[PDB]
């Protein structure tokens, strides 16, 4: 309807090292967004999860010990509004996007593809 949301964009990207730290500082530097996440964290990691309504959520890297607790393998086995991307490059996470943009932040083409296969979608 038209009482929407402008301000809610959130996007919380967590993973061992800061890696994905800065590498957000520069997401939402073109979306804007309020405030995102960095470093992998149980207690920020469960905000993107219990929230429903993050935006986004990148739990990553799942390998060399499967750090990905049950917060966003969860968030995976319904998938709601979001993206994620580890080790493995989603099992089949279906979100509202397209089930496109997701990888293992190889660094080449991941966030960017989050950020690029998108658009807005709007051409
Ligand atoms: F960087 Be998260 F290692 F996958
Ligand atoms: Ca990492």
């Amino acid at each position: 309807g038209s009482h929407m949301t402008e301000r809610r964009l959130r996007v919380l990207v967590v993973e061992d090292e800061s890696m994905i730290a800065m590498l957000i500082e520069d997401t939402l530097c073109e979306l804007g967004h309020e405030v995102a996440a960095t470093a992998s964290r149980m207690q920020e990691a469960l905000d993107i999860a219990r929230k429903g309504q993050f935006d986004i959520a990148i739990i990553d890297v799942n390998l060399d010990g499967e750090p990905s607790y049950p917060v966003a393998d969860i968030l995976a086995e319904r998938n709601v509004p979001f993206i994620f991307a580890t080790g493995y490059g989603s099992k089949g996470l279906d979100t509202r996007y397209s089930n496109i943009p997701l990888l293992t932040k190889p660094f080449l083409d991941s966030e960017l593809e989050a950020v690029l296969v998108q658009i807005s979608k709007e051409v």
